[PDB]
Order: structure tokens, then sequence, then C-alpha cells
């Protein structure tokens, strides 16, 4: 691997905006998973079996 | 791998806006998985098998 | 792996920004799990097997 | 009267959201009655002849 | 009368918003009633002939 | 009357928001009643003849 | 020039409202000019060959 | 020139409002001019050639 | 030049009112200029050949 004067951006997250107003929210939950909010992942690299990278909101039973 | 002078955008998320407003939610879960916010992954690289990259909402019940 | 002069952003996030109002949450938990809230991550590497990189309201009752 | 067990509600008023903008209101009264705003009445129980229950921008000139 | 283990709500009023907003609100008034705001009433009961029970915006020139 | 594990809620207000903004309010009267407040009345009971239970921008010029 | 009980608005400006809102403005410029902006000139006089009298926005690559 | 109980309002700027929110603005400039803010100009004269009255977001490379 | 009992505003500027909110700047300049605040100039005269009255954002590259 070799660069030479090569501006990168490599795996990224940028320039999110979000913008919310009388959002009269009720939420109920039982046993569940509820989300309602800005999530901002950015990897490189997620590595090896069973891997899970970046979940969200995820419910998992496994018996 | 050679990058020589190379403007480079390699798995990349930006720009992203969002505007709500009088947004009445009401929300009832039981045992699931509920998404309603801005979600923005940007991964390079995800190896390896059986796996799960950039989930959202996800319900798993393997038995 | 060789860097010559090469501006680079491996695995980076900014310029997030959010904006709420008068947002009359009720929020109601039993057992479960709520993210309601910003979340920004940022990795180069998450390494071996069975690994959950970057969860978010997650919900694990593995047996 | 018995009551064994049983969630009850008698006679409620509940959720009642409201919202304005911009509202130029000019208003003249002369001997009159106006009402323009938000109104929650709820009783039980109103006994009695010649009763009057939750009015509301009411006008009365018995002679 | 006998509750037993019976959660009741007998009348009641609750959750109850208002928002407004930029009201350039001019009133004139000349003998008369005005009402603009926000009013809750919650009465279990009101007994007697004759009563008025929860008036708003009420006008009376009885002779 | 007989209560026994009864959660009971006779006659109740409860939760009730209000927001107003920039509101330039000019008012003027003569003689007459305004209200433009927030009024949250609860009463058990309001017994005898000829009464006014929570009156509320009233006027009265009975003869 | 006479003027006798005269009133006058020889080259006025006046009541310029402007409103904005959310306004997400990305802007990039090279070697130009932008305007972007509330702008209000009011002369009487601009006398004089060559004369530029309230530009906006301008570029001159006069050889 | 005479002026005789004569209200004048020669060249004049007044009542000038301006209301911006949430601009989220980004800008990047390279040897160029931005203009993105109120500007008022109010002049009687700019006598002689040449000359430049009341300029805004100018560019000038005269060679 | 005569003036009798003239009440006279030559070249003036006033109320002039601005409001921001959240107003969340990035700026970056190489070189140029930028201007994104309140201006308010007001002159009576600007005499002489070449003048610049009342630039703003100005750029000049005379060569």
């Amino acid at each position: 691997v070799l660069y030479v004067g090569s501006k990168t951006k490599e795996g990224v997250v940028h320039d999110v905006t979000t913008v919310a107003e009388k959002t009269k929210e009720q939420v109920t939950n039982v046993g569940g998973a509820v989300v309602t909010g800005v999530t901002a992942v950015a990897q490189k690299t997620v590595e090896g079996a069973g891997s899970i990278a970046a979940a969200t909101g995820f419910v998992k039973k496994d018996q």
C-alpha cells in the first residue's frame, strides 16, 4: 500500500443536520428496543466471523 | 495498491439533512424493535462470515 | 504501508448538528432499552470474532 | 354498586393538544360574549332542575 | 357503594397541551365578556337547583 | 361507602402545559370582563341551590 | 430651487422587512463574488463620468 | 436653494428589519468576496469621475 | 443656500434592527474578503476623482 500525495477520506461521516419541533413523543416499551435519536457510525474495518458491526434498534433472542 | 495524487472518497456519507414538525408520535412496542431516527453508517470493510454489517430495526430469533 | 504527503481522514465523524424544541417526551420502559440521544461512534478497527462493534438500543437475551 | 378489579374512567377528558400560529386576532365586543380559548370540562354529575352544566360563550337575557 | 381493587378515574382532566405563537391579539370589550385562555374544570358533583356548573365566557342579564 | 385497595382519582386535574410567544397583546376593557390566562379548577362537591361553581369570564347584571 | 411648505422624500428607502429560516446555506467561491444579504442603497446624486453607483455582486476584469 | 418650512428627507434609509434562524451557514472562499450581512448605505452626494459609490461584494481585477 | 424653519434629514440612516439565532456559521477564507455583519454608512459628501465611497466586501487587485 502506497499513498503519494493522495488526499483520502476512507470511511467517514460528516455534515449531518437534524431539526425537530413540538414532537410530543409518547413511547411505551416492554422487553423490546426503541431508537429515536441520531446515530452516526463510521468504521474502517470490522473483522472476525460472527461479528455484528453497527447495529441499531437490534433485538437478539438466540436460543 | 498505489494512489498518486488521487483525491479519493472511499466509503463516505455526508450532507444528510432532516426536518420534522409537530410530529405527535405515539409508539407502543412489545418485544419488538422500532427505529424512527436518523441513521448514517459508513464502513470501508466488514470481513468475516456470518457477519451482520449495519443492521437497523433488526430482529433475530434464531433457534 | 507508506503514506507520503497524503492528507488522510481514516474513519472519522464530524459536523453533526442537532436541534430539538418543546419535545414533551414521555417515556415508559419495562425491561427493554430506549435510545433518544445523539450518538457518534468512529472506529478504525474492531477485530475479534463474536464482536459487537458500536451497538445502540441493543437487546440481547441469548440462551 | 360494586366494582371488583374494574379499571374505570367515568367521565374524563385527556390528551387535548392545540397549536396556533401568527393568529393576528382582532376582536371587538359590545355587551356580548366571545370565547376563543381551549375549554375542557369533565363532570360526573350535575343534579338539580334549572341547571346549566358547562356552558361556554353563553348569553342569557331572561325577562 | 363498594370498590374492591378497582383503579378508578372518576371525573378527571389531564394531558392538555397548548402552543401559541406571534398571536398579535388586539381585544376591545364594552360591558361583555371575552375568554381567550386555557380552562380546565373537573368536578365530581354539582348539586342544587338553579346551579351553573363551570361556565366560561358567560353573560347573565336576568331581569 | 367502602374503598378497599382502590387507587382512586376523584375529581382531579393534572398535566396542563402552555406555551406562548411574542404575543403582542393589547387589551381594552370598559365595565366588562376579560380572561386570557390559564385556569384550572378541580372540585369534588359544590352543593347548594343558586350556586355558581367555577365561573370564568363571568358577567352578572341581575336586576 | 424653492420649496415652500413642501414635505418631500427625495431619494429614500424604508420599510424593508426580511425573514429567513433553517436556510442550510453552503457556499463555495473561487475568485468570484457572492451576495446573499439584504442591501439598501439610497443616494441623491452620483455625478462624474465612469461612475459605478451602487453595485452589488459586481465583477470587473477590465484589461 | 431656498427651503421654507419644508420638512425634507433627502437621501435617507430607515426601518430595515431582518430575522434569521438556524441558518447553518458553511462558507468557503478562495480569492473572492462574499457578503451575507445587512448593508445600509445612504449618501447625499458622490462626486468625481471614476468613483465607485457604495459597492458590496465587489471584485476588481483591473489590468 | 437658505434654510428657514426647514426640518431636514440630509443623508441619514436609522431604525435598523437585526436578529439572528443558532447560526452555526463556519467560515473559511483564503486571500479573499467575507462580510457577514451589519453595516450602516451615512455620508453627506464624498468628493474627489478615483474615490471609493463606502465599500463592503471589496477586493481590489489593480495591476
